[PDB]
């Protein structure tokens, strides 16, 4: 990494690597080298990570696949419909659908001013016409488990999964939790 | 129907043929057979019906399946929440998913008062444990379509319907209107 220094830092709400590795001039890609984190979306809340700091030669790509800007204007199968919880953007809700963000305004008339959401707002999802998921049902938490990794293993998405559990905080996972998930997300004919 | 008059009535928001014919002493069935109605689960904001009145012999049973009160405990398969809309409360959500009340309060222990809730929150639905539904996707409504209806046809629940469509309104659905259909909603294994 070529870093200047190492400090022993404190895993937070709200962090990801990416977050930690901007904050600190790191490297995504270090952090899981030099801790030797199995899985670099996995970091929990509490646990201590030697960071690389200021690092004239961070590695953010060889270990992780960073996925491009959202193309698609909708989602395949479901949901209709999506809760905003605290914290929530249109942004961040797009992006967790792979959707742009237009389309997700352009979904979504009737609300006056898109930076004023509130908790507890319903809002429509734009669903592709002629698909489905394949087959939606119980799963249980394993050690490790998020969603953006069950998304990518089951087809589907993080905004999905959130849908469909939508009061389920997903850093707050506890093994043997009992999940909904949509599988096999796509457009169909 | 052994009726005493006949009433020309204008169907409003909220009616069925069980509203009506408890407010006008008639029975579903003579309602049904008067107006030739095709679906007695059927009638349409703003027609006009003839209602026999105060009947000394009623027919409620024999065009009709009268389900009974909900047993169940869980809904198989999803959601894993719903969020409350204008007019709902946990007995009427428990019944759309035909699970008992009980089983429904149970799920929310954060909720301090049953009869208490706000639209916009987001309660729990207790899911089956290995349960799923077999094919959730779009799906664009004809003519005289009804969750009520879909939920029988297709093996689910209004209430599974209208979580996956939750800013829907079920009595304003429009023939070529898209909704998010679960299908086959089982225990396995
Ligand atoms: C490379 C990069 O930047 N990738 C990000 C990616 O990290 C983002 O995904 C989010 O990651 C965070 C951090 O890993 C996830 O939060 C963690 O969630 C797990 C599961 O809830 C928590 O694990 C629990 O931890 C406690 C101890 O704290 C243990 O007792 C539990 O057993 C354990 N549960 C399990 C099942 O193992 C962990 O503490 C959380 N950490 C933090 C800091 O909150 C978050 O869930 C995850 N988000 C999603 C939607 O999956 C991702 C976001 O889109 O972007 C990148 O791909
Ligand atoms: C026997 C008995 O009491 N059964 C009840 C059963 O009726 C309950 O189901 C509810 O029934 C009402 C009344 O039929 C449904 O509301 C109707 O919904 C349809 C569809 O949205 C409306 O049709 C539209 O009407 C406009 C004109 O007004 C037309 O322009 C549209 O084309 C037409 N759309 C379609 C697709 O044909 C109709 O106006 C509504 N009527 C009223 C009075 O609101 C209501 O959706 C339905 N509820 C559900 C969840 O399905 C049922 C409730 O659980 O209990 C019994 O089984
Ligand atoms: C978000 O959507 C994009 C666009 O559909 C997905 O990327 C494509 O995935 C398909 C299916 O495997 C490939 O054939 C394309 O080559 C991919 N790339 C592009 C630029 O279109 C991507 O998989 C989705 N991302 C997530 C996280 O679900
Ligand atoms: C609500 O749940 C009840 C109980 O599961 C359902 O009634 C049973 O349906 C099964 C499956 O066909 C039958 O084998 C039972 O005999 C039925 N009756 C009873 C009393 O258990 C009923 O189908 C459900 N109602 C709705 C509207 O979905
Ligand atoms: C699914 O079909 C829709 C509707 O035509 C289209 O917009 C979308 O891009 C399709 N999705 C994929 C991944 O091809
Ligand atoms: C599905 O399984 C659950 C969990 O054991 C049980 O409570 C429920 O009654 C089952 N449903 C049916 C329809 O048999």
């Amino acid at each position: 990494c070529g870093s200047t220094s190492n400090i022993k830092y404190t895993v937070v709400k709200g962090d990801t690597l990416t977050s930690i590795a901007k904050k600190f001039k790191s490297g995504i890609c270090n952090i899981v080298s030099v801790n030797k984190l199995a899985n670099p979306n996995l970091i929990e809340l509490g646990a201590t990570l030697i960071i690389p700091e200021n690092c004239s030669n961070p590695d953010n790509k060889s270990c992780v696949s960073t996925p491009a800007e959202p193309t698609e204007t909708c989602v395949p199968g479901l949901p209709g419909s999506y809760t905003i919880v605290s914290g929530d953007t249109l942004t961040n809700i797009s992006q967790d659908f792979n959707i742009t963000l237009d389309s997700l305004i352009a979904a979504n008339t009737q609300i006056e001013n898109p930076d004023a959401i509130d908790v507890g707002q319903i809002i429509t999802v734009p669903v592709c016409p002629s698909s489905q998921c394949e087959a939606v049902g119980t799963y249980n938490i394993v050690a490790g488990d998020l969603f953006v990794d069950l998304a990518a293993t089951y087809h589907t998405t993080i905004g999905q999964i959130k849908a469909l559990n939508n009061n389920v905080n997903p850093s707050k996972l506890k093994v043997g939790q009992q999940i909904i998930l949509p599988q096999d997300c796509k457009n169909v004919t």
